[PDB]
């Protein structure tokens, strides 16, 4: 059964007071209309966003007053013959003052694809009047008092003669499923429900449980396994961040959202290249490939700290993790620039030692703890534990009461060599 809300109930009795766009608003209007977004199809996205916030404020208000909740829904409709696309929401509306004046600039994106825009809106405030708002992208909009306007906002877009594609149910479905699959209010396209997914990264980390994480993981990783690691990172402090990061059970990307709406699917430069094995999502208000940097840096710091924490609370699990993904960590160490970056990532490294039984691992930072003040870090990055336990260059350190690290692969040694020093303090093989 079809669930539609959109019908033409509106009528304007009197006439329209014409209104000129102010200098500043007309400018930015034009720049949104032809110089702000790259893709045409994000007008649907931004409009849905505005509908979402309208519904959210209606809800917040009604629940605050303790009054019942009505249908809080976003409805989209396409009309091929009349060449339109309509988006209606039962949210909070706009007063006359707001319509005349006017998060929420996104609305003007409508003019990238439209030759005429027709909007009906009635505020949720008691005893409110509905209003019509007309514009053609010029400096002039008409305004009128209308009737047959349901509470909430109705936006009818008349499409440019070449922008007609967004009057097809298919294309619009694809755009909606691509950008707004996590919108927090029910969304209908020509009567059919669309969004079914829950932006669990906005939830409170304690309120999410493994089945949800596995679901979302198999969504954003396009995978069929489970995450061996899950970080749920929220911060308002230096920058607004709502992110979830997964490390697959499998052995060998991150999506960029903002305000629960998609911006970048294969959001590449959000993380260091050595963390490109991580799966998941990052949501931040602060996103419009020029400066996404201070984001990448604190995501790197946080993630590194996470893998360290995980090191301390489970060691064999982190051991297997180091076996399966230590490649990326070595690579990232060699690829870095500043020493303390290299050492930050180096804090994720695990190798055998003289003092530990065969298989037991430590990091550079750790058993530099029996290490008496000076001094230096020595290693021997051999082919075998046996062959290194009874290697001449090593017993040169056996009873000179000193600790020696054991590598068994060349890439470990090359990495250690490039590292040169860790914590002001140098690394050199016992073969020199
Ligand atoms: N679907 C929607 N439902 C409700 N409101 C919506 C909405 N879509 C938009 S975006 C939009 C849509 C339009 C339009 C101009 C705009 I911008 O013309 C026709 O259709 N708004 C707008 C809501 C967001 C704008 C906030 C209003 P303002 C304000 C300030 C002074 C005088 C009038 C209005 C406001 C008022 C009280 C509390 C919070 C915010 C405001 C705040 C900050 C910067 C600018 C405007």
């Amino acid at each position: 059964p079809l669930h539609s809300i959109i019908s033409s109930t509106e009528s304007v009795q009197g006439s329209t007071s014409k209104h000129e766009f102010q200098a500043e608003t007309k400018k930015l209007l034009d720049i949104v209309a032809r110089s702000l977004y790259s893709e045409k199809e994000v007008f649907i996205r931004e409009l849905i966003s505005n509908a979402s916030d309208a519904l959210e404020k209606l809800r917040h208000k009604l629940v605050s007053d303790g009054q019942a909740l009505p249908e809080m829904e976003i409805h989209l409709q396409t009309n091929a013959e009349k060449g339109t696309i309509t988006i209606q929401d039962t949210g909070i509306g706009m007063t006359q003052e707001e319509l005349v004046s006017n998060f929420g600039v996104g609305f003007y994106s409508a003019f990238m694809v439209a030759d005429r825009v027709e909007v009906y809106s009635r505020s949720a405030a008691p005893g409110s009047l509905g209003y019509q708002w007309l514009s053609d992208g010029s400096g002039v909009f008409e305004i009128a008092e209308a009737s047959g306007v349901r509470t909430g906002t109705k936006i009818i877009i008349h499409l440019k003669s070449d922008c007609k594609e967004f009057s097809s149910e298919a294309r619009v479905r694809d755009v909606v499923t691509k950008y707004s699959n996590f919108v927090s209010f029910p969304l209908y396209l020509n009567g059919r429900r669309m969004n079914t997914l829950q932006a669990i990264w906005m939830m409170d980390p304690k309120d999410v449980r493994e089945w949800q994480h596995e679901e979302f993981y198999r969504y954003v990783a396009q995978a069929h396994d489970k995450p061996r690691y899950t970080l749920h990172y929220k911060t308002d402090a230096p920058l607004n961040i709502r992110s979830i990061f997964y490390v697959p059970d499998m052995k060998p990307s991150v999506a960029l959202y903002s305000r629960k709406v998609l911006i970048q699917t294969k959001a590449t430069d959000i993380l260091p290249k050595w963390l490109r094995f991580i799966r998941g999502v990052v949501d931040s208000e602060d996103i419009p490939s020029a400066l996404i940097r201070k984001l990448r840096d604190v995501l790197q710091q946080r993630l590194i700290k996470f893998f360290i924490d995980q090191s301390k609370k489970d060691a064999e699990k982190y051991a297997k993790f180091f076996e399966d993904y230590g490649l990326f960590m070595r690579e990232g160490i060699v690829t870095a620039t500043e020493q303390e970056v290299k050492e930050d990532i180096a804090k994720l490294l695990r190798y055998e030692s003289s003092a530990l039984p065969s298989g037991q691992l430590t990091s550079l930072s750790e058993y530099a703890s029996r290490m008496r003040a000076g001094r230096n870090i020595y290693y021997l990055c051999a082919p075998n534990r046996h062959l290194a336990e009874h290697s001449p260059y090593y017993e040169a350190m056996k009873k000179k009461d000193t600790e020696v690290l054991f590598c068994f692969e060349q890439f470990d040694e090359l990495t250690l060599l490039h590292l040169r020093e860790f914590d002001k303090k140098k690394l050199i093989s016992v073969e020199t």
